[PDB]
């Protein structure tokens, strides 16, 4: 027995390392693999400490859900998604320092690691998909695509969110408001780059 | 499996315009179609000794040459066989869906990309939640090839085509693959022998 996935208001945080490919070539398998595992370990810790749920890892990208499976208020979803994003950036510093003092970065034209983060709140079909084995709890829908594309539209080490997220964010933490057209998304989105600090 | 360097073949499948038919299937239709589709597709990969890495919406990632070793030529054969069987199964799925109201009221079609190359294969993530997957440019290439090919067609890189019988190559064209600075040699293969 299972539960039919259904529409639920959730918040999605999409993080993605900037140009991982280029360093996956500069560094070596063992280096790449270890840098990734440390990165993924720290980032997920951040998500977990903020009551978030790591939906999955898609390479060097992370998809975190807030409001599923555990219920969570709209404002709370956002507060935690942002706290998570801001906490990931602080952990990125320590990681780089460490990857620096090891040669994984800051040497051999391998710039220190940077990532993009997008946060969006909207409706999405959430639940178990696939088949009674390779079945997994995930979110399906346009809302998800918007988060991923906001991420690809923001500068390195910056956090971009949609208007639906910014409404719970203080004005003083808003760096820039923009009206962008995201790929695969017909209607333009009102976005805001938020301060990586509170 | 410990993250190690390895030559593998990556198969990337994706349904065309799944969203465009979302608010028509409703949450219930999306679920049933996706579940049925995923089941069959995963079967195709299974019957061909492939390893299902993960689903990403209506997209599927399969690996050949890991965890179990497999020769370069074998990888391509199994991968191409999987892709072809996928279309066949797609016929039947569409049939059933057809005489059901779900689709054809457009019918489901998908793209498939295939690339062979080095990649770090093994368990990544955390010492809580980790998953068997592949890392490296090769995955991007497979997915990008998947996005550039026409619906219900299989597109591969030159590294894969080098094992395919020439007569089965429907088209050779240099295309732009996002993330790849230089245009790549793409090969559309016959969906049949
Ligand atoms: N298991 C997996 N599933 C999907 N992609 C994977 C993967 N493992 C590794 N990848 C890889 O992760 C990399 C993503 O490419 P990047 O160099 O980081 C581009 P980017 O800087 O994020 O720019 P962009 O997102 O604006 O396009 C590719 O090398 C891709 O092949
Ligand atoms: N777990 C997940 N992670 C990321 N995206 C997900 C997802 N689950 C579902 N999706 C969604 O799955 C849908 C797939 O989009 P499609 O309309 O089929 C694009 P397409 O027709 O394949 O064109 P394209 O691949 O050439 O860009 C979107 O609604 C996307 O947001
Ligand atoms: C194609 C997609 C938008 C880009 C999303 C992405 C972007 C990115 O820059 C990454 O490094 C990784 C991902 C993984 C999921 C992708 C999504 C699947 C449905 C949607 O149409
Ligand atoms: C951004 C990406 C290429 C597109 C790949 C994709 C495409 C698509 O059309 C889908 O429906 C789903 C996916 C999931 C993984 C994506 C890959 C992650 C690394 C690489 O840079
Ligand atoms: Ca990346
Ligand atoms: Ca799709
Ligand atoms: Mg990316
Ligand atoms: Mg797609």
């Amino acid at each position: 027995s299972h539960m039919r996935p259904e529409p639920r208001l959730i918040t999605i945080l999409f993080s993605d390392i900037v140009g991982f490919t280029r360093m996956s070539n500069a560094l070596q398998s063992q280096g790449v693999a270890e840098l990734l595992n440390e990165y993924l370990g720290e980032m997920t810790r951040a998500v977990f400490e903020n009551q978030g749920t790591v939906d999955k890892f898609v390479g060097d990208a992370i998809m975190a859900l807030y409001g599923a499976p555990e219920e969570m208020s709209p404002s709370e979803q956002v507060r935690r998604a942002i706290a998570t994003a801001r906490q990931m950036l602080v952990a990125l510093e320590k990681l780089n320092q460490g990857w620096q003092e090891r040669g994984l970065v800051g040497r051999n034209e391998v710039p220190p690691v940077r990532f993009r983060c997008g946060i969006h709140q909207g409706m999405a079909v959430v639940g178990l998909f696939g088949s009674q084995e390779r079945s997994d709890f995930t979110a399906i829908g346009p809302s998800v695509n918007i988060a991923a594309r906001l991420q690809e539209a923001t500068a390195p080490n910056s956090i971009m969110v949609s208007a639906m997220v910014a409404q719970y964010v203080p004005d003083e933490e808003i760096i820039k408001r923009e009206f962008l057209e995201l790929k695969g998304i017909d209607e333009p989105v009102m976005t805001c780059v938020i301060n990586p600090n509170m």
